[PDB]
């Protein structure tokens, strides 16, 4: 048998809007992402998906068709169990150019990165860019392409597409990064593309002695009709923790909190509790470490919970001391260019009284700029965010011709 232990590595999966993020994430795990209503009517991501596997390898077969998803070698004609390698987990993008600020809340839980490319579209779309553009300023550089669809196209049509790839790559940051050729629809190559995440997205080393840190993505209510009472729950806060280590029945708090009123003035209350469960996927466990996306239960009020109500928080012990700011300062740097436009336009630089949006760990903020230097700028927030350490990136969006355009990028100082 396998070890049943949480996940320990994230692995994004971008691109352009239909290229086949979602059916890649299915290949793999057998898991449709989408649970929405909303998503599953318009057949698109629209919130972050998610989902798991075990990973093996037939140590008696040849590669690819060695790794495993599951505990059979019968696939490939051996009878011994597969040794396990690693649980893995996938953070599935919206591709959406009006949900640029969704894809990038995620991105700040990558370990690394698949970018999915249709084969039978032109290449490069806008969100190919653009997803690209912002897997290297948030450093996820630990990145596969993946030539999906190449079952609706001839041989010499994807290798123009593959050296045009090649060509796209050329001189950046991504020059050496593989490019692997798939069907996630008739679930062709993907042995391949299992071989490629073992080999390039490693698990990172981690850090369980720093701070504990979760970043909050989800948060639920997950009391269902038809249960007694013995069986009821306090609220679930879910998200990927990035540094240090949690445990049940420790303290902790949830940042920036609850808006609350205090003194005439809108206040952030910080939220105390107690973890009362740890759960990945369909299994309790103990402790939670970073990798995988965990669901942490606690005593409070679900309606506090319900509904990603606490989407963009952090969560820390309950004695950390992590910095709530209304204000902030950002030494920042602008792209040239607004690469998710149709037609890529020039990025004006910044200036005083400009609303902008920033994206910090997995929230998402509008602020009005106070002050404008050559390499820094100070924003007033709407509300506030939690920056549990010094230079903690952020990514920069400006509202061009009625959407949100990603522009530029930083480091928030403190
Ligand atoms: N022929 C073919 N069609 C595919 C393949 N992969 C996905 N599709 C089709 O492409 C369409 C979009 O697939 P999705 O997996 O939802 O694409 P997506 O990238 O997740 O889309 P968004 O999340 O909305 O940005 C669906 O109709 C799929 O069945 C493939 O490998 N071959
Ligand atoms: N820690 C913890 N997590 C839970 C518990 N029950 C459910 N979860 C997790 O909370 C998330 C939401 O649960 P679910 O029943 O699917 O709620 P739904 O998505 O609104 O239908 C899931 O990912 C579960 O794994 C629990 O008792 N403790
Ligand atoms: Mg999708």
């Amino acid at each position: 048998a396998w070890p049943k232990v949480q996940p320990e590595v994230n692995i994004g999966v971008v691109g352009h809007v239909a290229h086949g993020k979602t059916t890649l994430v299915q290949a793999i795990t057998g898991i449709w992402t989408s649970k929405h209503s909303e998503e599953l009517k318009r057949g698109m991501t629209i919130k972050l998906g998610y989902a798991e596997t075990n990973i093996g390898v037939c140590e008696s077969c040849k590669k690819p068709e060695a790794y495993v998803t599951e505990p059979s070698c019968k696939s490939c004609g051996s009878d011994d169990e597969p040794k396990f390698l690693r649980r893995i987990s996938f953070i599935d993008a919206p591709g959406h150019e009006v949900l640029m600020a969704t894809m990038l809340s995620g991105a700040a839980l990558m370990d690394g990165a698949i970018l999915v490319v249709a084969a039978n579209e032109p290449f490069p779309q806008p969100q190919t860019r653009e997803h690209f553009v912002a897997l290297g300023i948030i450093g996820v550089k630990n990145l596969i392409i993946v030539q999906n669809k190449v079952d609706v196209v001839s041989k010499e049509e994807a290798l123009s597409q593959y050296r045009q790839i090649k060509q796209f790559t050329k001189g950046t940051w991504a020059e050496n990064v593989p490019i692997i050729p798939v069907s996630a629809l008739h679930k062709i190559n993907i042995d391949s593309l299992i071989e490629g995440i073992e080999e390039y997205i490693k698990t990172p080393y981690r850090d369980l002695s720093q701070k504990p840190v979760m970043l909050v993505i989800r948060s639920f209510d997950v009391n269902k009709p038809g249960t007694q009472f013995n069986e009821l729950k306090g609220g679930v806060i879910g998200g990927s923790i990035i540094q240090g280590l949690f445990k049940v029945d420790q303290e902790i708090k949830v940042l920036p909190g609850l808006r609350v009123e205090k003194q005439g003035k809108v206040s952030y209350e910080p939220i105390f509790t107690k973890i009362s469960s740890i759960r990945f996927g369909d299994e309790e466990f103990k402790e939670a470490k970073p990798g995988g996306l965990v669901a942490i239960g606690t005593y409070l009020d679900p309606s506090l919970t319900k509904a990603d109500n606490l989407l963009g928080s952090i969560i820390t012990l309950a004695d950390a001391e992590v910095p709530v700011l209304w204000n902030i300062r950002i030494k920042y740097n602008l792209l040239e260019r607004v690469v998710g436009a149709k037609e890529m336009l020039k990025v004006d630089p910044i200036r005083a009284k400009e609303t902008l949006m920033l994206s910090v760990g997995s929230s998402t903020t509008l602020g009005i700029v106070t002050s404008v230097k050559k390499d820094e700028i100070e924003v007033e927030l709407r509300r506030p965010v939690a920056v549990w350490s010094n230079n903690i990136r952020t990514v920069i969006s400006r509202q061009i011709a009625g959407r949100w355009r990603m522009i530029g990028w930083g480091l928030v100082e403190i």
